[PDB]
């Protein structure tokens, strides 16, 4: 339609929903030759309110190729270059915007900032250069006789580049940071955390898109080999943290290519995606070459699969539409299916036991990303080609045994990820004789793989029973094995369709033996016990043994993110965290939760949580929500990494698990110290979910905890207050603040709006003559049965009456002010009396007419009664105003 979309974007700006407006103007630019500058200007304003300053600068630079006399592009680019640290060109843009519109007050405020910033710019740059020179000679250029002081220099550079955009500019040092890091990575005799902290510094530095594309194209004048070096940096070392940090570097490369960020909820710009499309296809080709390269190790391959998972799918904030289609139609899907056919016992390229779930989540996300029925059909055609290619080589020879193994691995990875495609492949009647052949074999690995295939088949739907009718007794045969690798895989399935007491004892027997039984055994034991744990008797049975909980925690810390679904299902059922029997009672729920938290459930949760499964992270979020119910435990939950984990869960879980993670954060920070519980930049990113908890219409218990946590967060710094105002929270808080039969919600809303008055924009909106906010600030000071509302509103009345226009509006707009004032002057609570007399006193110091109105009123007798006996000094100050006038 190409024309109503900017109208919808303008309506989204007027609704103050700026990410929707950014997406709409990005959509409207895609349907275009003189309507483009309006789109770039309004999209620059939308990105500027979005804290996207690079994109605002880009859209203003593109909007000036049409008319260089454009005051909007100049002003918005001055703001964007201000927030990026380039104050000189910001000054020049704002100077040209001032000489083309000399009466705009916003440009005057911008010039008032930028002249003071340009007078001190050179000293700030040379001081920052001296700081990074000190820390960078002590970190990279070899002035250190100890490892931990080089570590301290690296942590200082990391905090400095995370503090400001100018800090990242100074640490970048026009591109000397990446030789200083690469000639440290290639030193194999250097410490792990040194290298990982250096790469964390580099990842923060590349968050800029221009520096990151510069970083991509600089290692070799041949483009694809520079791309290959950047993508193969993870193969330089075998440590997990190194591979994770290098994967974050490649994530930065993707985020600079498409101009996307899933952490910032930033859908990509297709103009800058098509602009450097060649770099995107080069990185995708190099990573899918890394999927099947046997010189690439296991965790590097898992990281590449996670990069495809996060980045390629356009339905999950990734690389836009047409790229995953190309990935399926070409040889990338077949590479994922070939990695799906792998086990550590039989692999062609290195594959760990965790690789299967990474492939399964990536394949499920890709099957979801094929949105139309034809592309889903092409997906099914390629998996049928791979299925038929495997099953045509399943001969009865020794060679065909490994193809039977590959076929079974393929189908298990199907049934753990894209479940319905797997169920469609199970209903082949050529498939179940292969299972009956490998189950009746002498090879124990084939017996185990048949057992885990037929437990992968057990779901709710009944058309899989076509195999399960022969699968369940065969499984009951395999439980009679004297091999534990077959016995636990047959114990799953027995636990999954259901005797139960006998099973639970068998799962406990496998799980308690920690040294002699490996994590491969205890994983399937934990999976079977997760299947059993829906019954509350076995819940109380698990909780009543402490050493079983210790064994589950040891399995979590040693197996890592391999037992996420199982342990998270255990923790969710034991905590009764699923929303809705004599033993699912809140005393018993509290007993189970306290026992879990007492023996390390939260470090187990943070140990298993390094996956991209939205469902398993939803389970972890529900577990942490049920953990954070109890007020004496939540400090230990904060101390055991719970706040950072829930801040990850509110970004990367399922859509209904984000809500549970946010309610968990609200519980954790309701009655806690926000400097300890949310230290530093964390207190920024906690503002985003908690405002989304504010539902005055739904009216749950999450609203009070969210108001208390935002009240605590609004007391630490002004940036928190501005971001609370930025997230459209003020009407949501005012809806609680207007409630009549809800005392404590109104009190918490008054406390939060009291702490938000120290932010000057909300202070100026409260004084402003549009609203009746001052009326409620005055009348809630005299609404006297609730001490806390009166204290908060009297404090706000004391603060808001050091503006004389607010004093005049309180006088002429609020009728029955003398009753309110004589009540808060005689007031029973000391804090309310003190702040109310402070407000009355600076009303009288504000004007002579208003002081003459007060002295000739009902308020004067109680003022002179207070002065003739802390709050007496404020009434004395008001009588000093009366003596002055």
């Amino acid at each position: 339609t190409a024309e109503e979309i900017r109208d919808e974007g303008n309506a989204a700006v007027k609704d103050q929903d700026y990410i929707k407006a950014d997406e709409l103007y990005t959509e409207a630019l895609q349907l275009t030759k003189a309507l483009r500058p309006v789109l770039y200007r309004n999209r620059a304003m939308a990105r500027l309110k979005r804290d996207d300053f690079e994109g605002a600068q880009s859209d203003c630079t593109k909007a000036l190729e049409f008319d260089g006399a454009d005051v909007k592009a100049l002003f918005r680019r001055s703001l964007a270059r201000e927030q990026l640290g380039n104050v000189g060109p910001a000054f020049q843009d704002a100077k040209e915007a001032l000489r083309l519109s000399p009466n705009d007050k916003g440009i005057v405020e911008v010039l008032q900032r930028l002249v003071k910033a340009n007078n001190d710019k050179i000293k700030q740059t040379t001081s920052l250069a001296n700081k990074v020179t000190d820390m960078e000679k002590l970190a990279f250029r070899g002035e250190a006789k100890d490892t931990e002081q080089k570590m301290t220099a690296l942590n200082n550079l990391l905090v400095l580049c995370r503090e400001s955009e100018s800090g990242a500019t100074g640490v970048w040092n026009q591109g000397a940071l990446v030789p200083f890091v690469l000639n440290l990575i290639n030193d194999a005799s250097e410490n792990e955390e040194v290298t990982v902290t250096a790469i964390r510094i580099l990842d923060e530095t590349i968050k800029n898109s221009v520096r990151c594309m510069k970083f991509l194209a600089m290692h070799d004048p041949d483009g694809p080999k520079s791309v290959r070096f950047v993508c193969r940096l993870m193969c330089k070392k075998s440590t997990k943290d190194f591979v994770d940090a290098t994967g974050i570097l490649v994530q930065r490369v993707f985020n600079a290519m498409a101009k996307m960020d899933r952490q910032k909820e930033m859908k990509p710009d297709p103009e800058v995606a098509e602009a450097n499309k060649i770099w995107i296809i080069r990185v995708l080709l190099e990573l899918q070459e890394m999927l099947q390269d046997p010189k690439v190790g296991a965790v590097q391959r898992e990281t590449c699969i996670d990069l495809f998972l996060k980045n390629l799918m356009h339905m999950d904030g990734g690389i836009p539409r047409g790229w995953s289609w190309k990935f399926v139609e070409e040889r990338g899907l077949l590479a994922l299916l070939d990695v799906a056919s792998q086990i550590p016992e039989l692999c062609e390229y290195p594959v760990s036991a965790e690789t299967r779930q990474h492939v399964a989540i990536c394949l499920q996300r890709l099957e979801e990303d094929m949105v139309f029925d034809t592309k889903r059909t092409i997906f099914k055609e390629k998996v049928d080609m791979f299925f038929n290619a495997l099953i045509s080589r399943c001969t009865n020879d020794d060679e065909g045994h490994k193809y039977r193994i590959k076929l079974s691995c393929f189908l298990i990875t199907m049934l753990q990820g894209p479940v319905d495609i797997g169920i469609n492949l199970i209903t082949n009647d050529q498939l179940t004789p292969i299972m009956l052949e490998m189950a009746a074999s002498q090879d124990h690995l084939m017996q185990g793989i048949a057992a885990e295939l037929i437990v992968a088949t057990v779901s709710k739907h009944e058309r899989a029973i076509n195999m399960l009718k022969v699968g369940i007794p065969v499984l009951r045969a395999l439980y009679d094995s004297e091999d534990p690798t077959v016995k636990v895989r047959a114990l799953v399935g027995l636990c999954k369709i259901g005797a139960v007491i006998s099973l639970a004892k068998t799962c406990k027997k496998f799980l308690l033996e920690t040294e002699k039984y490996s994590v491969d055994i205890r994983r399937y034991a934990c999976e079977g016990l997760s299947y059993l744990s829906l019954d509350a008797d076995v819940k109380e049975w698990i909780v009543d043994d402490s050493l079983l909980l210790k064994a589950l925690v040891l399995l979590a810390k040693k197996a890592g993110a391999l037992c996420v679904y199982t342990l998270a299902t255990i923790y969710a059922n034991l905590s009764n965290a699923f929303e809705k029997h004599p033993k699912d009672t809140e005393e018993y729920v509290e007993k189970r939760v306290r026992a879990l938290v007492e023996e390390g459930a939260v470090p187990a949760c943070v140990a298993v949580s390094k996956t991209e499964s939205k469902n398993a992270l939803e389970l972890i979020a529900r577990s942490l929500l049920a953990f954070a119910e109890y007020e004496d435990l939540r400090g230990r939950i904060i101390a055991e990494g719970g706040t950072v984990l829930c801040l990850r869960l509110t970004k990367e879980a399922s859509g209904e698990g984000k809500i549970k993670a946010g309610h968990a954060i609200a519980k954790l920070g309701a009655k806690a110290d926000p400097m300890i519980s949310f230290p530093g930049q964390r207190a920024y990113e906690v503002v985003k979910p908690l405002c989304d908890l504010l539902h005055p219409d739904v009216e749950g218990k999450a609203n009070y905890d969210s108001l208390l946590t935002l009240t605590n967060l609004a007391s630490v710094s002004d940036s928190i207050r501005g971001r609370i105002l930025k997230e459209k929270a003020i009407p949501k808080i005012e809806e609680f603040w207007f409630m009549t039969d809800h005392e404590h919600l109104r009190a918490a809303a008054a406390e939060l709006l009291l702490n938000l008055l120290f932010f000057e924009k909300f202070y100026e909106e409260t004084v402003a003559p549009g609203t009746d906010r001052l009326k409620f600030w005055v009348l809630y000071s005299a609404e006297v049965e609730e001490e806390r509302l009166s204290r908060a509103s009297a404090a706000g009345f004391a603060i808001l009456t050091e503006d004389e226009n607010a004093c005049a509006r309180i006088m002429d707009e609020i009728k029955s002010w003398p009753e309110v004032f004589k009540d808060i002057a005689m007031h029973e609570d000391a804090e309310t009396q003190r702040r109310g007399l402070m407000g009355i006193a600076n009303i009288m110091h504000s004007s002579n007419k208003l002081c003459s109105e007060i002295v000739s009123s009902e308020v004067f007798r109680v003022l002179v009664a207070v002065t003739k006996l802390g709050s007496t000094e404020q009434a004395k100050r008001g009588l000093e105003a009366a003596e002055k006038f």
